[PDB]
């Protein structure tokens, strides 16, 4: 499958694309405002996630720091990064069907829109201003838009007992982007596509 991955933003982001335990394609590239990144994901994949980092540092070996997204301090992603993240996600090829998302579950940083480019299915998108508008107990300092399991760990914020209900802060992500996932157990927004389709992630898609 291939995913196209553009940078829409005024600023520069470091792209970033993993399933967790292993990078997917390359696991991350600088993306300059108005360049694109093409990957391949391998069919099957379950649990990818693709994100932005900002305010990046990194030497000639591809180790550094990012303010937003850091997986582990490496260019190239391997695992999933730093809160606050929003997040495009993805499971390709469940019983014939893919199913793409877009989550605040562990913050927001980026706006993005995360949309199939072959037919039969609609994308998600939340590219309200999530940073501007955060409440003021989830401001980041170092950018961004925590969720509140981030900020409080509590089994309420984190769902840890699988019985948790919404809350004042996943209220604020939903109002926001209803098109999100802003909580664990919110009722999903997930989108089903037909197997094997294609997909572009837009940072900034406004």
């Amino acid at each position: 499958a291939t995913f196209e991955i553009v940078n829409r933003c005024s600023y520069t982001v470091w792209a970033a694309a993993s399933k967790g335990d292993a990078a997917l394609d390359a696991g991350g590239r600088q993306l300059n405002s108005g360049e694109s990144w093409t990957i391949n994901v391998e069919p099957g994949t379950n649990g990818g996630k693709i994100w932005a980092r900002t305010d990046c540092y990194f030497d000639d070996s591809g180790s550094g720091i990012c303010k937003t997204g850091d997986c582990g301090g490496l260019l190239r992603c391997k695992r999933f990064g730093r809160p606050p993240t929003t997040l495009a996600e993805f499971s390709l090829n469940q019983y014939g069907k893919d199913y793409i998302d877009i989550s605040n579950i562990k913050g927001f940083n980026v706006p993005m829109n995360f949309s199939p480019t072959t037919r039969g299915c609609r994308g998600v998108r939340c590219a309200a201003d999530i940073v501007g508008q955060c409440p003021a107990k989830l401001k980041a300092p170092g950018g961004g838009c925590n969720d509140a399991c981030t900020v409080f760990q509590t089994s309420e914020y984190c769902c840890t007992t699988g019985k948790c209900g919404p809350t004042e802060y996943s209220r604020f992500f939903k109002r926001l982007c209803p098109d999100a996932f802003s909580y664990v157990l919110d009722k999903p927004t997930t989108v089903t596509c037909p197997g094997s389709s294609n997909y572009r992630v837009t940072f900034c898609p406004t």
